[PDB]
């Protein structure tokens, strides 16, 4: 024969020839490695992101493209745990394509439209990651799945303010982009530009949340999904000034100038650096040696951000949102073993007294010592101020509330008393293929290959109970999508998963057992985070 | 006439009174005088040995109370009027009393010194909780307690002047002390083993008197119940002493140290009571306006730096608190609260309240408290913000206090026993709400459930007999156990922070006196004050 017109799609700028993947419920057709930008190259570095220009000809959209630079990580070489984070295409600055999958054959009615964003610290990540794998969620829930990469680290957010030639935050501007690609060129597909959710974990929830507080965005999707990461965390935007000596000491250390002066003159001589050397440089900038901290991040400058996210939050009117937040159950484990003094995925970690008071100021950073002082005062047991165990899960909580859980409480209640239909998850299985060792739990980013139903892999291993588990959530996250409800349409006897209120703190459990309804997002603490040390710190 | 009831002191002779109790008679020397009258030029001064006489002293029943304010809150209520003088107030009040075994002893009988509470603005050993007879019968020891100057009389301190050096009160209770080293082998007791006991103000005292070397070489053990030298009531620093005695001065018409002195001492004495507690900055609970104050003299630092500083090896201490040490105070200005309702206070009220009960510290001060203090799945339930608030004051007042004088005394040589006094009286008169309040683990200490005319049950009069024996014990050796089969106090310390709970129930350990609200009010807020 000739052609399969299921895999042939005509977009605004041109024609593409997409591919038709198995999965083990049935086909679905994928369309990677979308062109959605000029390619952020040479004189566009650091630029915001132009439209990609119309092309003749059919455009193969048929594997993933390449990775945005970024570092790589090295702390455990070719373990399972840190490597399914790691590029597994090549890097380059040429890496602004989105994918999107769908129902084989096209769907004939529009479909509610998934766009996913990943995360990474905003200096790392991909949407080609194993884990981000779109067809089996398209297959299970019948929904038309998108996922754009965005340029990352000091390509995506470096920002010297004010300036033209690095004016920040152009990795948002990026996903911004992708998304009006969506709303213009995603019915072409089947899905339905009117019903656009858009999902993410830790830096991508973050990067949810800013379209949320961002006008320009907010009018190209209708509901939003947040996982263990919030727009309002300490990690995820920085001040102009900041912004400014980080780019400027970046500059410094790769010979630019030949510090500070022109702008014009700083961002070309680092437009001649090779990609490498700017990320080889990234982390030097840091103010202090911490975990969870970020070098190049969205910048509060009023422009995308037109004040911090706090304080937009706090303003905000969200009537007509639906919204979907959530957290894993031991949030901070994870980054311990980036830092933080006596912790090691290849021992216990059973740290001392002097390691945890050490530690809190790596997983605290650039807090007066009376802030903390505040934060060993509600962390430490003075029944057992020394025990090793106790120390080590009480360290855990402090990076795991300080970043994830309290800004993620601190947005779900706030929205919810501002007109938002709020729902609220803690996800607490342990997957059996889980490579990290017993004591970190349930880590940072351990969700997400149930959400995307990796589990029906056949390649894997999961249980049985893991795959009914994984097609559980995916049901919730399309529900949710469908309908701003994860609650199965008529279906009683199957407990209910009720609204997150500011009074009542409602959430559920996410696990092999049936829905747990729960209360408060662990208040104790988050009303230290939330309510008490900024007093402190303005004092 | 009865010749056990005749005693020569070095100041004269004494008659004394025999009394009765349900285990037999025990000899009592009430009234007996110490000191000087306290009056006229007197007043504000140092006391005075009492200079001898001729005859015999009656000393057959109570002296005077010192004047002091008579409190009006539920007037004819027995909680309240338990506590209000019951003889008449004169300036002329330092007295002392005796407790002795009839006969009385041949040989030397370790001695127990009372000293009372009142905030140091009121109090008297005339009180019949403060009834010594059951003590001296059940456990044959000697008891002795004494009247002290109470208020602007004791405490009233213009400091470096001479007119009113201030801490004369407490140079009341140690003049008290030399009394009893130098004349109390005339009743049998003695001199070389006293034991220091006294509740609140007067558990404030007897750790001054810790901390105060002229007074440390007249006892040898002590006992702190629901009070400490280091509570954020119990000192006040030269300046704001010299603020409060120059507002007082205003308040009553008076206008130079000596010229203010002086004009003071012409005033009627229920004239300064009557000013007395405005002269405090700001609407409290438990916060008194004349105390102890720091000034280098009686008390050459802090009561706090001095525990830190001090090398305790050899004193053994008697230390603890009732299970409710804040809920008495709240009726006396928190809002919302009365004796005579449930007290389900409201958010606001429990705010307002916080700054009633912890006065006079920043609004970060105050906002650290309502965090560490809210549950905040429950932020505005009235039941859990009544015992909240009651928390608060009695955390910041007694408990925690008393838990940092514990560890570090126990840390820095001393031998420290802690306990928790967890029954509530059958005969309380309190409401419910207020558990086992401040003040009535006294009743119990004195043995008053075995007075048949009192309504305490059989085996609340049991658990009295326990209580007198594990004090006397302490007063003895130092230690309040008895031989093994029953369960045995432990010491507290630092780190395992061991108290025994004391009701009906045979003694049961636990650990940690409030550890985590401790901490919060020994360790972090004084950095935060410190910024
Ligand atoms: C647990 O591990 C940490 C991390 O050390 C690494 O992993 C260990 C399994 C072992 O292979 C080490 O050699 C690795 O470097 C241990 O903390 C480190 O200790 C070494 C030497 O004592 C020191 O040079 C490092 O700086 C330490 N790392 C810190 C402080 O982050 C820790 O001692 C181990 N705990 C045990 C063995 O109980
Ligand atoms: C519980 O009582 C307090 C105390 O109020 C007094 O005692 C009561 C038993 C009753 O006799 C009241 O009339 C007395 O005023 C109540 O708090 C008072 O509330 C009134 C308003 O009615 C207010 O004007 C007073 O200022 C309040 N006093 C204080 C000290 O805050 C409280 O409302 C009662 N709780 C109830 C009724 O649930
Ligand atoms: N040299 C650098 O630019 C650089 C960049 C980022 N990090 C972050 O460290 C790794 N890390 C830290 C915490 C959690 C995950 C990870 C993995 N990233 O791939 C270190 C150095
Ligand atoms: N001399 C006075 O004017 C005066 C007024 C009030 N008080 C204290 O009475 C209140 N009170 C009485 C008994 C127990 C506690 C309390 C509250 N303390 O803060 C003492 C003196
Ligand atoms: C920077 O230098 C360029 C090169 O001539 C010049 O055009 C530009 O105006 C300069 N910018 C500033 C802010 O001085
Ligand atoms: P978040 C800090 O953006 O990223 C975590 C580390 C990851 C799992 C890589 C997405
Ligand atoms: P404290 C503050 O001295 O309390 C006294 C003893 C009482 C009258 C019992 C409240």
């Amino acid at each position: 024969g000739r052609e399969d017109a299921e895999l042939l799609v005509t977009v605004r700028g041109g024609r593409l020839r997409g591919i038709r993947l198995k999965t083990p419920g049935g086909p679905v057709s994928a369309f990677l490695g979308i062109p959605f930008a000029e390619p952020p190259m040479g004189p566009r570095r650091f630029l915001p992101p132009e439209p990609k220009q119309p092309w003749s000809g059919v455009v193969d959209a048929t594997t993933f493209q390449s990775v945005c630079y970024q570092y790589v990580d090295t702390l455990y070489p070719g373990f399972e745990g840190t490597e399914m984070w790691n590029p597994n295409r090549e890097l380059s600055e040429d890496c602004l394509y989105l994918n999107v999958w769908t129902p084989y054959p096209r769907p004939t009615s529009p479909t509610p439209v998934l766009v996913w964003i990943y995360g990474g610290g905003f200096y790392s990540g991909a949407s080609s990651l194993d884990v981000y794998d779109g067809r089996f969620l398209v297959q299970a829930e019948r929904t038309v799945l998108v996922s754009m990469n965005y340029r990352v680290g000091a390509f995506g957010f470096l920002a010297l303010p004010g300036s033209r030639e690095a004016p920040g935050n152009v990795g948002l501007l990026d996903q911004r982009l992708a998304l009006q690609w969506v709303q213009e060129n995603v019915a072409a597909f089947g899905g339905d530009p009117t019903s656009v959710t858009l999902f993410g974990e830790s830096a991508g929830a973050a990067s949810v949340g800013m379209h949320l507080l961002s006008p320009p965005s907010r009018g190209l999707f209708h509901r939003a999904v947040l996982q263990s990461g919030a727009p309002n965390g300490p990690w995820a935007t920085v001040g102009m000034g900041e912004a400014r000596r980080r780019a400027t000491q970046l500059a410094h250390l790769v010979g630019c100038p030949p510090t500070g002066g022109n702008d014009t003159e700083l961002v070309a001589c680092l437009r001649t650096r090779p990609a490498q050397v700017l990320v080889n440089h990234e982390w030097h900038v840091l103010p202090q040696e911490s975990v969870f901290r970020f070098s190049f991040v969205p910048v509060v400058d009023g422009d995308f951000l037109s004040d911090t996210p706090e304080a937009l939050i706090n303003a905000g009117d969200f009537h007509g949102l639906q919204v979907l937040v959530g957290v894993v159950k031991d949030e901070g484990s994870y980054f311990l073993v980036y830092g933080a003094p006596g912790f090691s995925k290849d021992n216990e970690s059973l740290i001392s007294r002097a390691e945890f008071l050490a530690g809190v100021r790596v997983g605290v950073p650039q807090v007066s010592d009376l802030a903390a002082e505040a934060v060993v005062l509600h962390y430490t047991d003075w029944l057992h101020p020394e025990d090793p165990a106790r120390l080590r899960e009480a360290l855990s909580d402090v990076v795991g509330d300080h970043n994830v859980v309290c800004p993620v409480a601190q947005l779900a209640g706030r929205l919810a008393a501002q007109g938002a239909r709020v729902y609220a998850y803690v996800f607490e299985h342990r997957a059996s293929t889980l490579s990290w060792p017993l004591w970190m739990g349930v880590p940072h980013g351990y969700e997400i290959e149930f959400i995307f139903g990796i589990p029906l892999d056949p390649s894997r291993n999961y249980t049985a109970e893991e795959k009914i588990f994984a097609q559980r959530l995916m049901r919730y996250w399309a529900n949710f999508a469908r309908t701003g409800d994860p609650n199965e349409p008529r279906d009683p006897k199957a407990p209910q998963w009720p609204p997150y209120t500011a009074g009542a703190q409602q959430y559920v459990s996410l696990d092999l057992r049936p829905l747990e309804v729960r209360r408060g997002l662990r208040a104790q603490a988050c009303a230290f985070w939330n309510r008490f040390l900024p007093k402190l710190l303005s004092a």
